[PDB]
């Protein structure tokens, strides 16, 4: 079997990818940051509909942690065939309003986990010999930029970059790097809410399962000529 | 049962979605324009494996044939839940060098037949109230430019703003209007010294071509239900050129 | 001196970026289309402020008459350093009530005049070995698709991947190729309900539209010598629409 | 009177910057970070030609220092009316072999940089009433990636979306924002084996490197009066590499 790491699978979007990866057939590492009892209710869903996964935890700005658990997980159980690295979070004001917390948590947070997370799993992902997958969670937001959230924009707009340059690296070893873009999924400023709307032609908000869809046909096997490549999930709103 | 059209089934690409799509439970229009052998090949693997589709035939440079076939075609099937336009051709040569049938069998076949297919399609999808899908095939060189193809590249880049223009317009339809970019596909539309070949596998990442199997993997993602959400997109399929 | 044709200079974006580029001292082809009192009113206002040119007439969806025109003109007076293909149209309607005129008549002029009008200079553009610059119009409505204007959105669209071809193809003989895709613009093209005109301006940061002048800085960029490593690319000057 | 701080203006592109703008009319901000000796040089070129500027210092990665150098500027000279955010490092080295220095130094220095030295300078600006101009450089490989460069690419690709947003906000109030993606330009930072450069002019259209005043001819025209509706764009600057 092929295991597959989901950060932030403790709810939302991270929640619905680790499900459908599961009933794909993947065996999920259910990772989660504090809500340890979401993250146990996903695994719980994921065994109940017939398939397998495992909890495991850490704070993806923390290098270090997530150096050590990774190494560990990936000593005891072999080596990733997924990474889909999901978390993240938003602290958005206007940019002149914007304290040093707010940029440096985004950033920290959104972007510094691309390497504090992908690094470790990248030549296990090698040495297996299996190909894989790496897919990251970046936001309309990082393609359009959106205001109120110079920080996040800038984040989600660097995890973009990031995926490009390492599908190019790992190419040639079977492993595609893609990265997904939602638009606004159901899971902020009633003002800023209004003003997204006003540009979705499909006037509603996505589903986290809607998501997880897109996130299977990319892990699927036969996705392996897509790689380098951001794929937004938005409604239409570009 | 759902239908979907599939221009330029008899082979490559055309047919690669076709079987796909089939295999996904959709009822097929497996379409042709001079290869009915080719057709009834595509047809005969859908059967065998289990499903279900239809042969037609029309020239997508051909306006009033394209509207002749379709309304005749909705009026006795009922209208298409998708449509796949799919068929194309290239006609290469320097910008200069390039002859009046070069630039207008490209602009007349790949880019009109936008409106020529899918125009008579639309009322009767809108109609049935089902939702919709439409797939487009654009390319690389659509996307990027090509050398030796202003015309390809144009015809497939408006092939992009059509797509994505369509997609606004049926959005609050329930259709999703998106577009496929492949890069370089292993078929029998290219055809290559092993000089230029070499040139081209330097620009492509991965070091290979694309098999059809793959372009219908993503059709088939785009055409399945939970893909609702996303329109108005050109996703490139192309061993990271891009 | 260095020649630069602008097609459909007799109002509107190529009006203006005539009247910018003769004062940055280019001699200018105004061109026209039915309009030659806006033409002459155009090469009045360049006279009078020390430049050069002179009119010229052709119909860009004509094939024959683009190259015939064309032809004369270079053999006369010498290969053109500039190239600005402005002239168009647009022909609204929701892609299911659009006419056969509507799609051609804006796929003809917008995308086939690329071939139409640029074709006929490249030969001696390169000929004369001093280097070059081509400017294509393509919108906004090109690169994000438009509802109302399928037909605008691909030919536009088309455009795009026209000049990106063409840029790659030309690159090692100095000259650039490049689109401007505006946003909205202050022009006679423009007719518009104050309802829809609010709408459009949700859609603006900078909640206006252009001015033709405004368009006219840009291409006077793009034909500066200063701009020699720009080409294959689309700009875009829209007040921040994307 | 109307001043322009340019960051990394002792060399390279910042240097061109600095002395294309201050031809402009632009009174400088001539910034460096231990370079005093070549900010110096810039400067006397700068009066030489008949400018004015003056030299500051700071270290972009310094979040606090930024802020004490900045306010107090802004103090005693007023606000700027133009920021040209150009400073940046490279530190190459395959993604599994990247050290934390190699990512951080990165990020911080290139991505925070946008936060550290802008967002003091934005209310005075808006304080004065003259609107603005914002700057960013950003590079091919923020657009597309670049292998070797993960940590570049992402820092670069973190500009563009934060110069986009950064327009949003700032559009109605008269202050434009863009970005600057040049490609393989010919300074200091670039250092390649005969081999590697090569390759890399294999990927150039136009099979040179660019130019530092190319890079600055295109900032003078986002600079200008003219350029008051290019706003939220990447514009890229690469010899036709995409
Ligand atoms: N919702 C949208 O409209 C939307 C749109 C575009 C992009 N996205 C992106 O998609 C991803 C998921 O969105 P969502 O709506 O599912 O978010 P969500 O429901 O708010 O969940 C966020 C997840 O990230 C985890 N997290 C927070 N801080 C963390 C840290 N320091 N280390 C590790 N994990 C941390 C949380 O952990 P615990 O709760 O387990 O502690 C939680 O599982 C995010 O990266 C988001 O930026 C969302
Ligand atoms: N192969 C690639 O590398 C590549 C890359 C990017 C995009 N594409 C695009 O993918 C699509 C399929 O290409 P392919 O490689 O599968 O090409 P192919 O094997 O040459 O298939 C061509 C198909 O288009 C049909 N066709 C051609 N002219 C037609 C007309 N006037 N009216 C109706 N149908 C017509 C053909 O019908 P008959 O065989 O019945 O004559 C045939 O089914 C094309 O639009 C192409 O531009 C291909
Ligand atoms: N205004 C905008 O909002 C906007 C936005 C994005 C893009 N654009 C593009 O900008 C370019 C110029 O726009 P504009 O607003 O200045 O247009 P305009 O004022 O409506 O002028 C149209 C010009 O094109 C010429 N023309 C029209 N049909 C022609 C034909 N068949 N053959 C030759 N010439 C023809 C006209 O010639 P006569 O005067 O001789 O008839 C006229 O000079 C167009 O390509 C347009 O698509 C405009
Ligand atoms: N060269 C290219 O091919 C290329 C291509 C795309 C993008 N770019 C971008 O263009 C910009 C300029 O590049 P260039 O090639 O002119 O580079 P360069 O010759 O290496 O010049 C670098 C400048 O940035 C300054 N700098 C570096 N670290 C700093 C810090 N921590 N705080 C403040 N200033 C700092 C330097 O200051 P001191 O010398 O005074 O220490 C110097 O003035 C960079 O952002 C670069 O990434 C360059």
């Amino acid at each position: 079997s092929r295991s597959v790491l989901v950060t932030g699978a403790s709810k939302g979007i991270g929640r619905a990818i680790a499900r459908q990866l599961a009933a794909d057939g993947f065996n999920i590492g259910v990772h989660y940051h504090r809500d340890a009892a979401g993250a146990q209710e996903t695994l719980n869903a994921i065994v109940a509909n017939g398939g397998n996964g495992r909890l495991l935890s850490f704070d993806v700005a923390n290098r270090e942690q997530c150096r050590e658990v990774l190494e560990h997980e990936i000593a005891q159980h072999g080596a990733w065939y997924g990474v889909v690295s999901n978390a993240g979070i938003a602290r958005d004001a206007a940019f002149p309003a914007l304290s040093n917390d707010d940029w440096d948590a985004v950033i920290h947070t959104n972007l510094d986990s691309f390497y504090n997370v992908i690094q470790p799993c990248i030549m296990p992902m090698i040495g297996a010999r299996q190909g894989g997958r790496i897919i990251t969670l970046s936001s309309v937001s990082g393609v359009m930029g959106n205001r109120g959230q110079v920080n996040y924009s800038a984040a989600k707009a660097g995890i973009i970059g990031a995926t490009k340059a390492l599908a190019i690296e790992l190419a040639k070893r079977k492993i595609t790097v893609n990265c997904i873009a939602p638009g606004l999924i159901d899971t902020m400023e009633e003002s800023a809410l209004k003003e997204a709307m006003s540009m979705i032609p499909m006037k509603r908000m996505g589903q986290a399962e809607e998501v997880a869809g897109l996130a299977s046909y990319l892990m699927s096997d036969i996705a392996g000529y897509v790689t380098r490549q951001v794929i937004s999930i938005n409604g239409g709103m570009l």
